[PDB]
Formats: structure tokens, C-alpha cells, sequence
């Protein structure tokens, strides 16, 4: 099927046989996707291994894809590797299945219920402080990697199902240990095979082989049991049990494996983006002067952070959305062509993986003025409304965006406010001024951020 693209007048790389166009892949996903802009403009096509996929950036052929047609065509992401069990996470459920999932997990996400989950969220507020005041009170140089990953740990926990552990300082407790086990190894030797080797997915599933290690799953599994067990309380799990009982309803092995993607989605991001931000605070400090500025403005003395006092801090949220814009950690947005469909003047077949690169719109100079720079000033009310909401899109867009974009919005702005009323941040020796981004199939830096951590 290497003669798709051809036959339908649609540029692209040459494809390899068996392999498409993954030998492109060698300077990461966010590399291939600009080259491939630049050169075959606003459609192309390549091939992973077998599998066509269609790279679109019209916004309006977006809009289509993501929001218009999406559950009548563009439903269900690219088929993942060997899931087991974890086939009925909402991340990868299909069709009706997923349409029953995401409005069984809706209501767990609403604003109204976003607020009572400030408080135990907060809590770990100075938890993560404390933890910075010993490393900054000695001159030590902090990776944030560390810390922001603990601070990430620490409000899944108690934000799921209640669990209240300082990770940092309890790395040995049995329920860290098990969630952060896991391999952090898309272009791994794993992911790259399944690509070529799509056919051997299916074997590796009878063979109850899964990408999540089995240890943890069985731990968490057991785990849930217990908790259900005891079964106030404002947690994930119970607003999930109590879902239970409240359109069909959520098994007892579908509640377990649908709430540890949010554990996956919460731990890995919040931690990675909030370093992010944390770079470009150290190298922008007037930036970060005018955050610390506002912070202490909405919160005097240092006061406790609460839902509407974040929410009225206009500069935070322009200072996360551009680092989001910089950094999508997405990479990446997909969707799977279920039928012969002709969207926006243009034939796509059926089975095709449709692709919207964030990461090449979000640095597209066409709609960013200097796109390479850090400038929070783009998201300011006065340029707010010129950015297209297909371009940028962060958290995804349709009906099949980030459901937890209010949560982590909320998890890391909490975060960033008690952390700058408290410490400011400078670059340190190993600070990486041209910061790298690692060439796998992950957006993190080539190596961790670490800073000097101040105390005002
Ligand atoms: C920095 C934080 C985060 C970012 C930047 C982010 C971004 C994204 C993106 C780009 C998608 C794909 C949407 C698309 O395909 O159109 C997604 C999906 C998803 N995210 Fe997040 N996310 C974040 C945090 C979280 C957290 C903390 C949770 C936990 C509840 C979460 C839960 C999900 C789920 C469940 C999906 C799948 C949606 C579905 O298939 O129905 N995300 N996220
Ligand atoms: C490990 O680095 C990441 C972790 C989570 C996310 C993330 C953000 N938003 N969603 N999300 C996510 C991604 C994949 C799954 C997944 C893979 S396999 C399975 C059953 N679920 C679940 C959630 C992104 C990067």
C-alpha cells in the first residue's frame, strides 16, 4: 500500500519497503514534521512501516477532522501496541465504547467538581515547598525532574484515590514504588518495531504481554479492591464508584484501568511541562519578576492560593500557554479515517491516519511572529483573539480533547504560585542554554533541567 499518496496526488517523502518513512524518524518526531511542512507545504503524506498517514494543517480541514465529523468518521486514535486489559482505558477505547466512557467520566471533571479537589491540591502546595527549602536553604542545584515529578506524584495520589505520601522523602513506600515503576523507554526499539511490525500486536496480546508491566497493574488492580472495600470523600475513585451506583454503568475492571491513565497522564506531563516553564522562567527573569510580581498582587503575603484566585491571574495563564505553544507535549494529534469520506475538497480513503502536527503549527512562522522565542506577550487579551484555536491546540480540540485540561491547569498553576511566592529561580552551571530536545519519541529535554533555587 506504498502507492497511496501517489495515486492521489498527495506529496511525501519516498518510502523505504516495510519500513515507509521511519529512517526519518532519527531526529525525532518534532524534526520530521517541520522538514515536511516546509517542503511539501500544507497536505503530505508518509507511510510508519505499512501504515499511510495523511498530515493536514488547514484549520478549517482541521476543525472538520476534530470537531464536525468526529464521531461519524475521525472516532478512534491509531491502534496502540499490546494493551490487555487496559483496552477499556478511554485513551483507547473505540467508537460507542468510548462515547459510553467519556460521558460516564465527564462529570468528574466539571469545574464545579474541580474545586473542591484545590484544597487536598494546595496541601502538597508546601509540601513541594518544604521540600525546595532544604535543597535551596543548602545552594544545592536542583533538578526539576525530581521535585516537580514528586509534586506530580503526590496530588494524583490524593487526588485519585486519597493516598497521602511525600514521595520524595518516602521513595520506599509500596505504592510509589509501584507507580513510578514503569518503562519510560515512541521511538524506543519497542514502538519502533510495532510500527513495521503492526501484525505482531495481536501475538503479544494472547501472549498476555502488555505495555503497562504487570506488576503494577496487578498492585493496582488489588489496590482499588481494598479501597472500594472500605467504601467524605471528593477523590477520583469515589466519584467514579459513586458513578457506579448513580447510559450503562462502569465495571469494577474498567474503573481500575480507567483510572490509571490518569495517573499516566498526571504524573509524566504536569511534572515535565511545570520544568518547562521553570526553564523559561530562569532564562526570561522578567518574566518571571512580573509573575512574582502578579502573584503576590492577587495573594498578598504569600496567602493561600485558592480556585478564583488563580483563575483571575491573567500573566500565569499567558506564562503556561506559551510554554505550551514551545512545548506541546502531544507532539502530535491523530485520528482514524473510518470510511471513504471528502472533507474540504479533498479524498480521504478509508483506514488512513489523519495527523494534525502541533508541534510544526505551533512553530509555523506563517501564524507566530518569531516562533522560536519565548514570548508571553502573544497570549495577552490584546493578541488573545488573533490565535486560531485549530493551530494552537495544546490539549487537542472535538470531542475527544484532553478531559483533564481543567485538572492540570489548575495542578500546575497551584503549583507555580506557591513555588514563586516563595523561591526564585536563576540558571545554574549544567543550565543547557540552547536547550535540547530529546530526539525520541518523547518531548523532554536531552538532558534535566537544573537550577539555583533562591529564597525571597
Ligand atoms: C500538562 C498536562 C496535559 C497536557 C498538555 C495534555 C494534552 C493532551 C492531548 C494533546 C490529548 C490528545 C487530544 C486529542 O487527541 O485531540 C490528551 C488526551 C487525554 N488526556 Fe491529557 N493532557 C494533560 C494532562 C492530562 C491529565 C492530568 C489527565 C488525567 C485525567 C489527562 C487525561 C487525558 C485523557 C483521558 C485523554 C484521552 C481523551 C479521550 O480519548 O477521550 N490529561 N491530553
Ligand atoms: C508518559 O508520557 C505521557 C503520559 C501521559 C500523556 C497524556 C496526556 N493526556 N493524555 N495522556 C495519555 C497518553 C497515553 C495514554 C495511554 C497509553 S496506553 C493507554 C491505555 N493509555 C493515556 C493518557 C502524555 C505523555
Amino acid at each position: 500500500s506504498h502507492g497511496l499518496f501517489k495515486k492521489l496526488g498527495i506529496p511525501g517523502p519516498t518510502p523505504l519497503p516495510f519500513l515507509g518513512n521511519i529512517l526519518s524518524y532519527h531526529k525525532g518526531f518534532c524534526m520530521f514534521d517541520m522538514e515536511c511542512h516546509k517542503k511539501y507545504g500544507k497536505v503530505w503524506g508518509f507511510y510508519d512501516g505499512q501504515q499511510p498517514v495523511l498530515a493536514i494543517t488547514d484549520p478549517d480541514m482541521i476543525k472538520t477532522v476534530l470537531v464536525k465529523e468526529c464521531y461519524s468518521v475521525f472516532t478512534n486514535r491509531r491502534p496502540f501496541g499490546p494493551v490487555g486489559f487496559m483496552k477499556s482505558a478511554i485513551s483507547i477505547a473505540e467508537d460507542e465504547e468510548w462515547k459510553r466512557l467519556r460521558s460516564l467520566l465527564s462529570p468528574t471533571f466539571t469545574s464545579g467538581k474541580l474545586k473542591e479537589m484545590v484544597p487536598i491540591i494546595a496541601q502538597y502546595g508546601d509540601v513541594l515547598v518544604r521540600n525546595l527549602r532544604r535543597e535551596a536553604e543548602t545552594g544545592k542545584p536542583v533538578t526539576l525532574k525530581d521535585v516537580f515529578g514528586a509534586y506530580s506524584m503526590d496530588v494524583i495520589t490524593s487526588t485519585s484515590f486519597g493516598v497521602n505520601i511525600d514521595s520524595l522523602n518516602n521513595p520506599q513506600d509500596p505504592f510509589v514504588e509501584n507507580t513510578k515503576k514503569l518503562l519510560r523507554f515512541f521511538l524506543d526499539p519497542f514502538f519502533l518495531s510495532i510500527t513495521v511490525f503492526p501484525f505482531l500486536i495481536p501475538i503479544l496480546e494472547v501472549l498476555n504481554i502488555c505495555v503497562f508491566p504487570r506488576e503494577v497493574t496487578n498492585f493496582l488492580r488489588k489496590s482499588v479492591k481494598r479501597m472500594k472495600e472500605s467504601r467524605h470523600r471528593v477523590d477520583f475513585l469515589q466519584l467514579m464508584i459513586d458513578s457506579q451506583n448513580s447510559h450503562k454503568a462502569l465495571s469494577d475492571l474498567e474503573l481500575v484501568a480507567q483510572s490509571i491513565i490518569f495517573i499516566f497522564a498526571g504524573y509524566e506531563t504536569t511534572s515535565s511541562v511545570l520544568s518547562f516553564i521553570m526553564y523559561e522562567l530562569a532564562t526570561h527573569p522578567d518574566v518571571q519578576q512580573k509573575l512574582q510580581e502578579e502573584i503576590d498582587a492577587v495573594l498578598p503575603n504569600k496567602a493561600p492560593p485558592t480556585y478564583d484566585t488563580v483563575l483571575q491571574m491573567e500573566y500565569l495563564d499567558m506564562v503556561v500557554n506559551e510554554t505550551l505553544r514551545l512545548f506541546p507535549i502531544a507532539m502530535r494529534l491523530e485520528r482514524v479515517c473510518k470510511k471513504d469520506v471528502e472533507i474540504n475538497g479533498m479524498f480521504i480513503p478509508k483506514g488512513v491516519v489523519v495527523m494534525i502536527p502541533s508541534y510544526a503549527l505551533h512553530r509555523d512562522p506563517k501564524y507566530w511572529t518569531e516562533p522560536e522565542k519565548f514570548l508571553p506577550e502573544r497570549f495577552s487579551k490584546k493578541n488573545k483573539d488573533n490565535i486560531d484555536p485549530y493551530i494552537y491546540t495544546p490539549f487537542g480540540s472535538g470531542p475527544r480533547n484532553c478531559i483533564g485540561m481543567r485538572f492540570a491547569l489548575m495542578n500546575m498553576k497551584l503549583a507555580l504560585i506557591r513555588v514563586l511566592q516563595n523561591f526564585s529561580f536563576k540558571p545554574c552551571k549544567e543550565t543547557q542554554i540552547p536547550l535540547k530536545l530529546s530526539l525520541g519519541g518523547l518531548l523532554q529535554p536531552e538532558k534535566p533541567v537544573v537550577l539555583k533555587v533562591e529564597s525571597r
